[PDB]
């Protein structure tokens, strides 16, 4: 299209909402082609993200761990108004897998506290896909400090299987995996600091060594759990986006499969089916479709157990509804 | 299906075999639905993981790392009884990948030393599954001490390509592969506890590493090796279910191929084809589906070399047959310049 | 075929060409099978692998790391003279992941300093495929030290997408990603050694811990970078191949897609598409087919950003042509 041509175009504002949900947004496209509008302030800030007080400074986009799911369709622009306040310390920018040229945005969006920028990009592809901040000379120290998030690609037609039947969700989450790097005095006990740049060094000392100190759904141990466990009823159809900017997972729904899984997070790739432990590499995003048939609480994981149940990768699905027998019964209960 | 209707369905007891191998069964189902039946003893039990003496407190379905393959066809109902006897120390359960519902029987199957239970549920989806015990509070700590396997939920009309046309194996192996994290002296020696629980603590500090110090297939280091290696011959089809309940592999055939590759395990997801090094993530079954080719040794790994060959992820297989000049052939065998 | 057939088939001599650029070949079959003969002198050799002047005793085919791409079709015999001069210390061989039996050749071509071999096999699957050195009891230790490239097979008929419409690059590249295990001293600093086998036990032990100290393409932090950066211009069709013998990668074109991705490296499996990060498992190649829309500098890494931007897995590309301000554009550049 020209210049002429997009400046013609339908304009929505969107108002983003905090992970796990996702802004409201039609699944098969409303109308032609949009420039689908969004405005994230960047907030450095501690965040907790265990039961002992454990300190990270974060870099988060919208002020969330992760950023929020911006959800456009394919072939709309999505244009986003990036605003980084006096009150930070750091220049950030932002890059787009989903975007083509300047590393995906990253050379043009280049802010300073107290500077602004406005971005359009085609949202040429479908699917789900990383963003995240990638300041030359700092590029992993701003994504493992929760400078990331996703975007959702939508086909116009919506989801469909690998067969071109139609896959319509009742309820979408998006869970942002965050693997962190805390610093450790000598007897193993978390560090904390009072700005931002005072963890660095000792920051990538622990980055280099490969091995989280944490990895977390939502910026934090048991995050996605209780207050905030993701919900759902037998019968009704879920997507999970799950996002992993710096680094692999196998996400896991313990309890249930991912009947269709992009695994990938590329629609145009038809997805995987029955999965009972998907793959995202660092660097992606991933969704997977279900339907509810048991009702009960699940665990939503990544699968190495370890960083799962040790280390905090671990989300909660409350599910309503009846329970069937012919699926699954205890015909002997626990007993002597 | 209701109650009424399961209650009619044939029951087949199944006698459970020690991984690698898998029990008789059948490739294409034989009649209608059935409950197939399964009983498995867990065991406490110390296991010897390398040639030097290195002891683990494993934790063992059926008294075996990994647990054995169960066989089932899609639709046909898993009926386990699973029992914790006395003389063990901690609750366990099952959780089967394969089932829908209570964590995947975890929630119904939590047994204290002295007590069994019966699950049962529908296959309602064909591949090959991880199982694993997932004792809230201790759940990769089961794992890891080994308490896991596989099923295999074939299709009623057995194994097909991608593509409609019928895979039909001759043998079949489990290669359960397991991740070990064993404590370590101030000499960097490994440590033998008195109790499983006196190793828990340490435990978990190796654990936090995300390092094995082992990675082993059958429960050791060369376990599948020597007059344990697997055999085939030239011709012979082979399916290889490999399974990693907690962290990624990445199988390899020395020597030949994946052929046919669920690198997902799952089987009405295509397979992959001609492949060199497939890859299971963490909490995972696939199978890979291969004609050999070629007489000979053959080393089928964990392809981070590393992981294979220092850290014990090498089977072997033993091949008979003819050798194949076209397929490769030493023009010049090693000689001087 | 037939011992005649095989003996009656053409040879050709081809001379090879170091990483990541790749010998004179065509993408479609010129004639029936033929025996491509390869020749390959092993050196043994110290190479400075960063900025620090960090040493490696390097066992490199033909004098690189990663050894040479060498490129054949489906059905042809790959006929590779292995020359182990005296002057080299180890005895080394070569297994082809593209061939079958002898633990891909390993079994046939063990050979002594002073010694040499010819190795013939056929190329009977389609697809980018690892090689490597592995003696039997130190196949990890050659591996780690760069002994490892990677091969083609193209189908005789060229590269095509999922639906068999014909995909044909304009240039090719071969990245060959390696992990490094650089033994330190208790201050921290890379140690040093007098011959290949000195180093032997200190480096097993940082093998042992699965955490490379470096992980570099083309054999060093920075090697496709900079003036070493590789080109393209707009609307020009690239193909990389990336291997990697030991360890598992997650390539990414920082600005760019994998329009077309063989992730299993065999073309017999039809190619993900539109993929923003693609996972190579450890012991395998992979390939992906990108077509540049947009120029400028391009980030190629393995994205896990830590292994990217502090372990050394990142290359460039440098673009030129014209930017498209349809598929982005700077709507309000960085300012107050
Ligand atoms: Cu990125
Ligand atoms: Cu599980
Ligand atoms: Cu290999
Ligand atoms: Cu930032
Ligand atoms: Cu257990
Ligand atoms: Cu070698």
């Amino acid at each position: 299209a020209t210049a002429a041509e997009i400046a013609a175009l339908p304009r929505q504002k969107v108002e983003l909402v905090d992970p796990p949900f996702v802004h409201a947004h039609s699944q098969v496209a409303e109308g032609g082609p949009k420039v689908v509008e969004f405005t994230m302030v960047i907030e450095e800030k501690k965040i907790v993200i265990d039961d002992a007080g454990t300190e990270v400074h974060a870099m988060a986009f919208n002020g969330t761990v992760p950023g929020p799911l911006m959800v456009v369709h394919q072939d709309d622009y999505l244009e986003l108004t990036l605003i980084n306040p006096e009150t930070n310390t750091l220049m950030h920018n932002i890059d787009f897998h989903a975007a083509t040229g300047a590393l995906g945005g990253g050379g043009l969006t280049e802010i300073n506290p107290g500077e602004k920028t406005i971005l359009r990009f085609k949202a040429t592809k479908p699917g789900v896909f990383v963003y995240h901040c990638a300041p030359p000379g700092m590029v992993p120290w701003h994504v493992v400090s929760g400078m990331n998030g996703a975007i959702m690609v939508l086909p116009r037609e919506g989801l469909h299987d690998g067969k071109g039947k139609a896959l319509t969700y009742d309820k979408i989450y998006y869970v942002g995996e965050q693997d962190f790097y805390v610093p450790r005095d000598e007897n193993g006990k978390y560090k904390k600091y009072e700005a931002p740049g005072d963890a660095y060094e000792d920051t990538v000392k622990v980055m280099r060594t490969l091995t989280p100190t944490h990895v977390v759904f939502n910026g934090a141990v048991g995050a996605l759990t209780g207050d905030k466990a993701m919900t759902a009823a037998v019968g009704e159809k879920v997507l999970i986006v799950h996002s992993q900017a710096n680094r692999d997972t196998r996400p896991h729904l313990i309890g249930g499969h991912g009947d269709y899984v992009w695994a990938t997070g590329k629609f145009n790739t038809p997805p995987d089916v029955d999965q009972e432990t998907w793959f995202i590499p660092g660097g992606a995003a991933g969704a997977a479709f279900y339907t509810f048939q048991q009702p009960g609480i699940y665990a939503y994981v990544n699968h190495n157990l370890i960083e799962a149940f040790e280390l905090g990768a671990a989300a909660h699905f409350k599910v309503t509804g009846e329970w069937n027998d012919d699926l699954m019964t205890s015909v002997l209960a626990p007993s002597g």
